[PDB]
């Protein structure tokens, strides 16, 4: 941890003032220090998890490379609690690159129970963060019950640092062949329901890719690979979940949160 003193004390009024519990880390690639709070809880991933999910199927396609055109049949009982593109498809098929799209950048379950499936399920996403160094990230049911996101519970969660050094690896580093990580980093720049989370708190010029999640407990989460301006990338990672089961999101923390990280650099 090479957070500075100030930052520790912005990201603890911060979660204060929020009524909740906030996890973030943040890497200069530049340096390789990382930073932040509450980093090595556990936290309920949420939708952040599809990262994993869909690296883990471009993993299989460095081998099989038409495996990502490979048509896939969409059905009616595939759908699920938010089907935003598979809803359009049901009775028809979708590539494997339409899935991860889906997935990644509006956040379809349907999507990602289908990529679930191919992969041999959360346990072999598991596995596959496992086989990156990532010894933290465990999913253990599918969609939509892996968002329960209960206090105290251990299941599909991940710490902020693991994380942050797993999305490093993946969308900047060599845990992918070139074409995949391009690929990921594609997706993750595409999203389209990140506007008011980490992107909101950065400077409007930076490019910046990132994958939300959202879950009861008020579960408000953003994990991003930022690209300033002249100099090199950053990771920042902003998980966080309320008292109650019933509390209402909270973007603007992790706006925030990324504010803060991002004045620090
Ligand atoms: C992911 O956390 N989920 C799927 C979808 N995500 O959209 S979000 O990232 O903009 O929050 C809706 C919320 C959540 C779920 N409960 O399925």
């Amino acid at each position: 941890n090479h957070i500075q003193h100030q930052m520790v004390q912005q990201l603890s009024a911060l979660e204060k003032s929020a009524n909740g519990r906030l996890g973030v880390a943040v890497i200069d690639t530049g340096s390789g220090a990382i930073a932040g709070w509450r980093m090595d809880e556990p936290f309920p991933m949420c939708s952040t998890s599809k990262v994993m999910a869909v690296a883990a199927l471009l993993k299989q396609s460095e081998q099989t490379p038409e495996l990502m055109s490979q048509p896939q049949p969409v059905a009616s009982g595939d759908l699920v609690n938010y089907n935003p593109i598979t809803e359009r498809f049901v009775g028809k098929s979708m590539t494997f690159d339409e899935l991860s799209a889906a997935t990644l950048q509006y956040s379809d379950n349907a999507a990602m129970n289908l990529i679930l499936a191919k992969l041999g399920g959360p346990q072999k996403v598991t596995a596959f963060a496992r086989s990156i160094g990532d010894d933290k990230f465990r999913l253990d049911r599918n969609e939509p019950s892996l968002n329960t996101a209960i206090p105290g519970d251990l299941r599909d969660t991940s710490t902020p640092r693991a994380m942050a050094l797993s999305l490093q690896k993946l969308a900047l580093g060599d845990a992918l062949g070139q074409v995949q990580r391009e690929k990921l980093s594609h997706w993750l720049r595409g999203n389209t329901t990140g506007a008011a989370s980490i992107r909101a708190g950065l400077p409007s010029g930076w490019s910046v890719g990132d994958k939300t999640g959202s879950g009861d407990y008020g579960t408000t989460n953003d994990i991003a690979v930022v690209w300033p301006t002249g100099r090199p990338p950053l990771v920042i990672v902003t998980y966080f979940t309320q008292p109650q089961q019933q509390a209402e999101s909270q973007r603007p923390v992790l706006a925030k949160a990324a504010a803060i990280v991002a004045s620090h650099y």
